[PDB]
């Protein structure tokens, strides 16, 4: 019911998955996980290279969400062997309940 109210949060399922682009050629698996493993400890790491037309890609998912978040915005836009590589929270459709907002 659209109305003016605080709002409320519940406890559904942290994210813990970043996804990362923008990686240079010379980026690797190994390397990604020791710049994020720096900041906090990482579950894994799965680099993919499928898109060629466009910068590769590698997702890189943390133990828990304070890491990942940390990570995340640490990483985000990053420079890394001279190319800044983007990351950002690996949003997946497994959630059922979707509700976005209005602006």
């Amino acid at each position: 019911g659209s109305s003016g109210s605080s709002g409320m949060m519940e406890d559904d399922g942290q994210p813990r998955t970043l996804y990362v682009g923008n990686l240079s050629r010379d980026v690797t698996e190994v390397l990604i996980l020791q710049l994020f493993s720096q900041i906090g400890p990482c579950k894994s790491c799965k680099m993919i290279t499928e898109h060629t037309s466009n910068d590769p890609y590698c997702f890189v998912e943390f133990y828990e969400h304070r890491d990942a978040a940390a990570a995340l915005a640490a990483m985000n836009g990053r420079k890394i062997l001279g190319k800044e590589v983007k990351v950002n929270w690996a949003t997946t459709p497994s959630s059922q309940k979707s509700g976005p907002s209005s602006g």
